[PDB]
């Protein structure tokens, strides 16, 4: 199996979002970036990037990679 | 039906704007970004992005997506 | 008629500039952005964008749109 | 005549630089922007843009326009 | 030999990451930049760039250069 | 002669770096910019730009120009 996306998280705080992701993916390495950030094309299975808005709310669906 | 745009909101504060949108779209997930931000081409029906100016006023017509 | 540009405003503070614009265009929706900001190609007659410098002075001629 | 460039100003503070420019161009409208800022292609004879570094020192030769 | 990449570091703090790198590469010159930063194409053997997220966690695999 | 590059400076503080450069080039006009900054293609012999990281350390080899 595998849970790789957290659509239910758009709009929630980073605090709330961490808590859920860690529940579902105990080994996740959570990265917090501002929306519009260009990342390196490297794929990492244990990583979860959160793309946040000005108030630190999840602005896009979190996904593994 | 559907209310998907809030033209009447250009120039108003984020506080004022939240209040109106939530009135019209109780399930809206409000995202606040600075004008000029490049977003991901993903369409979400419950989402409302607010594009704000330096003083946090709505700079463009808010819309669903 | 119509007053759509405030060339006399380059260099003045946002506070001073607001005051003048509102005098001439009582219905103006004043938006304050940093110089170099890319805006959405939408035209709004009641809107006045102020493009400011590091000290919040008007850096370019204010115009309707 | 006309004094349109202040090469002698690279490295000096904005405070120092203002003082000199105003000496030479009493009608100058001084604009302070960070180096790397893209401006609008509009030419203004009374305007002097200062392009500053992280410490607010003049990083490039000030010029009219 | 040579240790040139620290994959085990994604997600860790800059403080933690410094400590490990210096352990493995005592002569490393540690540089801390935000993710999405465009660097100069110059290669330096003693240098280790850390690409950090909003909370200062390592967002990409640290490497020499 | 001429000393135009300070390779020995990568990783050092701006404070430390100033001190060295001024030692070697007493007439240097020191400019401090963040890495990734696009500068104007103008060449100045008395100028030394320092490209700094998030902690204000020299991230690239300082050079005249």
């Amino acid at each position: 199996n595998l849970k790789t996306e957290w659509p239910e998280l758009v709009g929630k705080s980073v605090e709330e979002a961490k808590k859920v992701i860690l529940q579902d993916k105990p080994e996740a390495q959570i990265i917090v970036l501002p929306v519009g950030t260009i990342v390196t094309m490297e794929y990492r299975i244990d990583r979860v990037r959160l793309f946040v808005d000005k108030l630190d709310n999840i602005a896009e669906v979190p996904r593994v990679g």
